[PDB]
Formats: structure tokens, sequence, C-alpha cells
């Protein structure tokens, strides 16, 4: 697909058996995505973004469906007030930009 | 250009006659850069991201070479830890997401 960029790039995911929307984020070295439940074992880890750090959690290999094409990664949660699909999962997907 | 997403998306632009590294940010609502001077008459603004907000400052039709592409719109400045090129921008150098 490709995405154009006049509107936000909001796509959806399907994680834990959960149906979401999340945001195709260039900016973002990782993926991080609004309190929910993830399989067990997890890290603490801190993220910083413009104006401020915030805690999360790090779970790893987790199975998340973009749009329709499956991948697993480190996938972060915490304090974010949207769904962000970073990098990491981003070259999962062989996602690029063009111009 | 096809960028891919295995680094940050970095990229060489001009402003103001100088040359500076900003980030091509799906995730950016709007263009934000470091502190820097531009052409005068400017409107206050705040803008939101992870773990808080910080107030910058609003250029209108400003001239922006990125990696080669003029675009002529908002610029927002002030203490963002990176220089961030938004979607405002992106639409007007034609780029897109493609996965
Ligand atoms: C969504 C976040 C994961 C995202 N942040 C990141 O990718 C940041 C650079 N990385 C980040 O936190 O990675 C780990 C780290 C931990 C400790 C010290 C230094 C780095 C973010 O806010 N990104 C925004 C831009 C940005 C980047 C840096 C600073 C301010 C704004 C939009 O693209
Ligand atoms: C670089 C910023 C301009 C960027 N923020 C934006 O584009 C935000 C949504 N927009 C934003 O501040 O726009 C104006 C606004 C003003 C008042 C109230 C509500 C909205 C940002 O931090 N973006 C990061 C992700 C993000 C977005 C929202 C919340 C937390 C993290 C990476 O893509």
């Amino acid at each position: 697909p490709q995405i154009t960029l006049w509107k936000r790039p909001l796509v959806t995911i399907k994680i834990g058996g959960q149906l979401k929307e999340a945001l195709l984020d260039t900016g973002a070295d990782d993926t991080v995505l609004e309190e929910m439940n993830l399989p067990g074992r997890w890290k603490p880890k801190m993220i910083g973004g413009i104006g401020g750090f915030i805690k999360v959690r790090q779970y790893d290999q987790i199975l998340i469906e973009i749009c329709g094409h499956k991948a697993i990664g480190t996938v972060l949660v915490g304090p974010t007030p949207v769904n962000i699909i970073g990098r990491n999962l981003l070259t999962q997907i062989g996602c690029t930009l063009n111009f």
C-alpha cells in the first residue's frame, strides 16, 4: 500500500487478539502502545520525545499484525496517548519513505 | 529517493542560508526545528508529544530545501532536541510511505 501524508498515517493493527489503530511513525526508534496486557515477562525502560521522558514496559518477541503484515519484535507499553509503530517493526514489514 | 528505515531517516535541509540535518517524521503533524533565527513575525503555539508539551514560535511561509526539494510552509521553532520535518512539508515534497 502507498500511503500519502495529508492525513495521519493510521493503520489497523492486531495484537493479543485485540484490534487497534496505530500511527506508522518514521520518527520513532521503537514501537510504543497505550496501556494493555501482554505475554508476561518484561523489562523496565524509558523513552524520550518532545517535552519529556516516560517510563514503559519492554516486551520481547511480540507478534503484531500491521495492516495485514505480520511482524514479531520488541513492543513497549506505557502512557502514550497514541499507538506508535516505530522503525523496529516498520523495517520488518518492508516499509519505506519515497519522494 | 527511496529511504529504508534501518537507520533514522535524517536528511540535509537548507533554511535561512543554514545547513542542517533533520528527521523525516511521519508522526509529526508539524515541522519543528531547534532554536534558530527566522524572518521576523511569529505567533505563539504549543505542541505535544511523548511525555510533555513545549512552547514554540510559529513562522508562516518559510522556505526550506529538503534534500534538494524546495517547500514553503509553516515552521515552528522551539526546544526540540532534533530537527523535525512534519507532514505539512512532507506532503509538499511528495513524500509517501510504502510497504
